RNA sequence: AAGGUAAGUAU
RNA sequence: UUGGAACGAUACAGAGAAGAUUAGCAUGGCCCCUGCGCAAGGAUGACAUUCGUGAAGCGUAUUUU
């Protein structure tokens, strides 16, 4: 795997790689090849470097003075914008598409929720499912919202924050797991009143044991 | 008796 | 013509002063600040116009002395 240079020796390295470029300025300047440096004149230093001739035609030393900044703040700015020119394509294609590595294994996160009447609630788990590029389900029932949804482990992170913390009757997760490869397709919304109905969706996918798990909670709720 | 030598080029 | 002297004589010069002198910028060190890139990571916001007939249900001859 890779290495972690120690901050003295990324010093070091930082403090080499400046010299060498700092030599090749200077031997490029010894032989000719570029014009020598002119002295960095500032506002302040106006009177320092070109005062004998700021006496004469201040106006002129003074524009000469403000266009040398302009063009060293043209340089800075252009540099910037230039590398800022790679976000411009890798942003939000290369920069907030990642998709957390999700190939040999799907974290599945099965949730549970007493009541799920409001639609708000509905359209922001339906958003931050499209958003992460989480694939589930949620299927809707009497006093059951089974919400299963099958993602990378960030995206599983996120959304085990999003519902229990930031989302509130409650939530409990009732399996937390990994598969083989996806069962369900996009985030969709079903509403099953009876129960045979729900299972017989859940098992067109393999997926029958989360109806009957959810099922049991909620009895194992109302006995005691 | 001293501690009081300018040095330097040029023949 | 040919010898003394040559540590001398004369000619020139004589500041026998005191010195690595001094202005500019950049680099380098440090602490910010600003902008962009790189590698990750936090927290959070967002939804889908008039009247009658025929039939059914309801109603406070005890409570406006």
């Amino acid at each position: 795997l890779g290495v972690y240079l120690t901050k003295k020796e990324q010093k070091k390295l930082r403090r080499q790689t400046r010299r060498e470029a700092q030599k090749e300025l200077q031997e490029k300047v010894r032989l000719g090849l570029m014009p020598p440096p002119e002295p960095k004149v500032r506002i302040s230093n106006l009177m320092r470097v070109l005062g004998t001739e700021a006496v004469q035609d201040p106006t002129k030393v003074e524009a000469h003075v403000r266009a040398q900044m302009a063009k060293r703040q043209k340089a800075h700015e252009e540099a910037n914008a230039a590398r800022k020119l790679t976000a411009e394509q890798r942003k939000v294609k290369k920069i907030k598409k990642l998709k957390e590595d999700i190939s040999q294994g799907v974290h599945i996160s099965v949730y549970r929720v007493r009541n799920l009447s409001n639609p708000a609630k509905k359209f922001k788990i339906e958003a931050n499912a499209g958003q992460l590029y989480l694939t589930g389900v949620v299927v809707l029932h009497k006093d059951v919202n089974v919400v299963v949804v099958e993602g990378g482990p960030k995206a599983q992170k996120k959304f085990k924050r999003l519902m229990l913390h930031r989302i509130k009757n409650k939530c409990v997760l009732v399996w937390e797991g990994t598969a083989k490869d996806r069962s369900f397709g996009e985030m969709k919304f079903k509403q099953c009143p009876t129960e045979n109905m729900a299972r017989e969706h859940f098992k067109k996918h393999g997926a029958e044991h989360y109806w009957d798990l959810a099922l049991s909670e909620s009895v194992l709720e109302s006995t005691d």
